[PDB]
């Protein structure tokens, strides 16, 4: 019933994203088990620092979640982009746990940066689609994340699914902590409600068509706006922009600058903001205010009944707060689809 | 005898990284000496992790110098844009060493940023230029880098100076390392002769003026190529390029995934910079190429433009090829009408 | 109505035992909290390892908790005389927690140690019972026992004092821990019976001053065997026979030689043994069979109704209530303590 | 040969072991150690969170002879364990510890089990043994054999001697990247080409020893080693020699923290303390024999000399009278010590 792969697995997520936590989450007790990590859990707790080591949406899905990972677990983590991370020869060490997130299980130069760390006597864990793919095989524990096969070009639902993953990897990590208790009950019965949120975030494709069509279609260049949690969905927003629609795009930390991009954008190129509450900062306003005197229209994504501005709205579910980027991405994910559709691109 | 203040601060860049230098490496015997930092090296070196904090063109100068903080120490180094750091609650506690790089010591962000860390009982080290500043009374210990007043509104100086102080402080920090010595001579040496090779850079400023008298003073965006140890001058070139120029600009990766000025110094001369010059060329796009004196990039099949500069040790040429895109941003405005 | 301070003193245990718990327990709701630590918890758990450094008797009580500390917070933790941490100028920096239990707060090698550790920028924390004196001034935050003055040559309610403090911050930094929940129920509310448990022991007295007017008073050395938990408490009860009682003692880890010591020991050299539940070990045991085998007639203190040795060979048994494994040695040491004071007081002596 | 016990034997093969401990492993002429066994793990040891040595009698002992240069040229955590109280107390262990098993025999029970304790919690192990292949040997990680070849007598001698050897050599090797102790290395692998010529010259104070052991000495109830600092380890385990084959009674104690008395006044460890309880046991005329450096008058008392070493290698010579002491004391008493 569906034009592409690509469509499909969009429209796919509330059921990847049920499948994903599907024997891993007691939503009634709140407690999160992952088998293929369970016995490693002590270990991994005890290291110096947790490094994340992904490319393309999968090194998204990290930034996405890093913040959640240092608010639950207290251990420092950083982000690395693979190939970076080996054009820098970073040191890694036998104190390091170094988890590797991988839709295929097979990109080059995550092979290379695990291969890397393996030699080193670091720790590794892989959050992996592909049941035993290189990435699987080769790290040492981990947790295939269950979101089924990705045929569309660029990733959709394992995005959201990776996300879940590396969500309830840092609800484990933290589980024995009577402080987060609560923390950790919220997002939980949080996780509950995203499979049916989803679904309603979907709802949104014929207001996005619509926009598509009278405002979109026929441009160079598209901006996205965003900060703390939301900036990781910028970037991923951007990429799609980027891969599938062949237009260009940039996600950018909003407001970072006062004299910078926004003050030489044009009264007539597109502008994404998010303005969802978990990332509504003084920033972010000053940013979108910075647009409308400037007569740029924005595009605001935002939680529902929310009056950002005084624009085109599109509204989506408020959930916790980390868990804000697994809704706030769909929309962009539809986009980036009508965008190459409407240019008779292929995303299959 | 200069137009503007930006001018003047680019062109003093021999005298301000000699000044950084002045009194704190001995060129004969490969010392170097921190008289802020002394007696402070063996608790800073004693810590679970390096996070550098700052904002703008500061937050530059620490991703230019990460490889080398990591390579020297094999202590972790993280490298924190001072809002989002904040804005993410980043948890801190008393065994991280935060090294605060600021220009002026007073921008608000680096200011509640470095309160943040001192709350949760940080160990703080600030790399300041305005002695008795906020940043600079506030921390723990630190370096004035001793570039002199920046009155530019784009920081020139202040980049090179604060580079040069961060590698100083690694050299520092490893200093007990008989397996790193030959690494910290070469590095050394090769920071003696900075000074005279940007007095050499700035020879460049005429070829560089016309360029900027081109068509590429009407363009609307251009584009940064850069990987390794040139991301950090990359992501600079096109911060110096928005904030001054008023054009739209990109720092990119190089090939991980309209005028192009892409780095191909020896460094940073990956295969994925190759290739990202390969596709530019291969629709006859005209790139600028930042490379080492002598290196034939791209053949003469293809048109493009060249801007030669010395080769230093690896991690110094950033000090070197950000000097060309200073240039490039003010002569760009200049033709813009812009009063930098 | 007491002949001296020390014997005064160890009466007060129930007492003193109370008073440094007192308003730092809930034991209803089972929630420690120390006023003096609450903030720099955090800080404290923020380090590679936790050092505790002291001298004599207050160096035992690190050795009676060293144990409870290392599993209720999975931290390393080590336990140095000051003295010997000096002489041996053991590198300190900023990521260890040094930690200084001290009675007087004044003790030469105990300030030296933390001056050391102060210049070299650890964290420092004092477990002492003189308030405001130079060791609590200096330390950065710390528990103040309460035991009271302690006028007694020898330690004794500082030791318990001291030993209970040590549970509590142990409790405290790994109060936030789902899995040790049930561990720190056990604990507190064995902690809740310990004075009442103390005013049981007490009731020993009559039996050890009779052994101590036996053919025990006549003998010039005293071998205690304990392992594990009670391993502290043989070395604390030989310092109490040799400062107050002025005969040879040595504490002496149980069974780990096989022909060690106790293969040497005459048939009537006195051996006190402990073998409380909580450190009965095989190796206890077999130290224990070796000493009846040459037929010597060891004192036995173990718990309340269990048979170590048979009746068949002569031993004396003083029994104590039996509490958790971690805590026993609170009771375990109230004997010795009445032992020392009563041999010496039979010698002549004056403890105070 | 003409050695009347194994145990003599051993005693007067030192010379012998202590060379063989350290043949092929340093150049003492470009002051460099080389543990094959260990080469390529030296980066992984230096990082962990601490070291636990953990040993039984003898070879608990060696630990606590070398703990104090292994946090010197280190400064990494060294804590020094022994096997049955480190079980005992369920002793948490985790990856990033190194723990360092220390044993002649590679068989220990207590030993093993502890090795298998540290191996099941994913601790990095490193092995110090002198029997080729044993338990010890293949279980852990890595390690260093010392080759002091087979010893049969059954208290430790010449493997006490190797294992404090090969202790530090592992300390130096651990440290051999730090210009700062570049001087300090120096002294101490300079000092350890001089221990087996030294030891030739200690095992001259045998006919001294034999005097000593033919007086009333040999009819004594219990013996008093006094120690402090680098010298305390020396102590315990002349203590433990004295115990287990003189049979009788004796006690290292560290000196003036609160009968034949030996004291050690070798000057690495001649603190005050030190000088104070020589000084209590000379108010009460109590005829200490004193084992200090050659030509130092410490202070009717027996002295001992020995050559000066480096501080840290001072325990390579104040052990060999003790084992020479234990040896005639129990052959005085009609001990056949094999
Ligand atoms: C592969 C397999 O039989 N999985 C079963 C497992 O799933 P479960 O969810 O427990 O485990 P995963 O499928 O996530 O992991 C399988 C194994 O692969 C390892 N691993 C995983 C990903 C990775 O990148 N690297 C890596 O090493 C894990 O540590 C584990 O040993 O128990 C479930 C019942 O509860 C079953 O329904 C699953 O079919
Ligand atoms: C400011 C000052 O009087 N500097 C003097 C200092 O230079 P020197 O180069 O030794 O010291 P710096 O100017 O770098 O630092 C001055 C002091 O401020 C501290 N600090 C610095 C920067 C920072 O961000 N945070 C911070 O805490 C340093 O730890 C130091 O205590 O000794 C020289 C003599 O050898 C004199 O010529 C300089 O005039
Ligand atoms: C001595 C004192 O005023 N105690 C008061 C303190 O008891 P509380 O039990 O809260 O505190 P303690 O007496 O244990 O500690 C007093 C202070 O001294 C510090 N400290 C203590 C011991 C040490 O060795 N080093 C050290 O630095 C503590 O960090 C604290 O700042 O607050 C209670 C209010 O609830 C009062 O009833 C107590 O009278
Ligand atoms: C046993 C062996 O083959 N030794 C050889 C090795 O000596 P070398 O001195 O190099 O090595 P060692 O004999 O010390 O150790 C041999 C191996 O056993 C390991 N190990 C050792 C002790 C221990 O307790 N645990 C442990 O795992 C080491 O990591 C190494 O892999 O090369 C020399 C030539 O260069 C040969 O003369 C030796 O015959
Ligand atoms: N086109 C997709 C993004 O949607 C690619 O960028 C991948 O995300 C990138 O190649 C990483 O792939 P991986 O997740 O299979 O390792
Ligand atoms: N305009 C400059 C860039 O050249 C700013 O981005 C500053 O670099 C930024 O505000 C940081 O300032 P600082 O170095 O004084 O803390
Ligand atoms: N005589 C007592 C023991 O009872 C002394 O050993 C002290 O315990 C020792 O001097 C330590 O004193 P302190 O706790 O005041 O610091
Ligand atoms: N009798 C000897 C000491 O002289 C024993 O104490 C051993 O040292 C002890 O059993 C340890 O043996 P090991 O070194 O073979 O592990
Ligand atoms: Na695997
Ligand atoms: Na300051
Ligand atoms: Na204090
Ligand atoms: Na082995």
């Amino acid at each position: 019933p569906y034009k592409h792969f690509m469509q499909k697995e969009i429209f796919e997520q509330p059921d990847s994203a049920f499948n994903t936590m599907r024997g891993r989450i007691d939503f009634e007790n709140c407690v999160v088990t992952l088998g293929g990590l369970k016995s490693w859990l002590s270990t991994i707790r005890r290291c110096r620092r947790i490094i994340m080591i992904a490319c393309g949406t999968s090194y998204h899905s990290c930034l996405a979640t890093r913040s959640i990972f240092e608010e639950l677990t207290e251990i420092p983590v950083s982000v690395e982009l693979a190939s970076d991370f080996l054009d820098r020869r970073s040191p890694v060490f036998r104190d390091d746990t170094c988890v590797f997130v991988s839709q295929s299980g097979e990109t080059a130069d995550s092979i290379l940066a695990l291969q890397y760390c393996l030699e080193r006597g670091a720790l590794t864990v892989g959050i992996v689609n592909s049941v035993g793919s290189s990435m699987s095989r080769q790290t040492h524990c981990g947790v295939h994340i269950n979101a089924g096969p990705e045929i569309g070009v660029a990733s959709t639902k394992a995005y959201t699914s990776q996300y879940i993953a590396l969500v309830m990897f840092a609800l484990s990590l933290s589980n024995d902590s009577i402080s987060r208790k609560g923390r950790h009950e919220e997002i939980i019965k949080g996780l509950q409600k995203i499979p049916e949120q989803i679904k309603q975030v979907l709802k949104l494709e014929n207001k996005i068509k619509d926009l598509c069509n009278s405002s979109l279609n026929d441009q160079k260049s598209l901006l996205l706006l965003g900060r703390g949690y939301q900036f990781a969905t910028a970037l991923e927003g951007a990429l799609k922009i980027k891969e599938i629609s062949y237009m260009h795009s940039e996600g950018v930390l909003a407001g970072e600058l006062k004299h910078g991009i926004l003050a030489l954008v044009d009264e007539d190129l597109p502008i994404i903001a998010f303005a969802t509450r978990d990332s509504l900062f003084p920033k972010v306003m000053s940013a979108i205010e910075q647009v409308t005197a400037r007569d740029g229209r924005p595009i605001v994504i935002c939680n529902e009944g929310d009056a950002i501005i005084s624009h085109t709205t599109l509204e989506v579910p408020e959930t916790v707060d980390c868990l804000q980027g697994l809704l706030n991405v769909i929309p962009l994910q539809l986009i980036s689809y009508w965008l190459a559709v409407n240019r008779g691109i292929d995303v299959d």
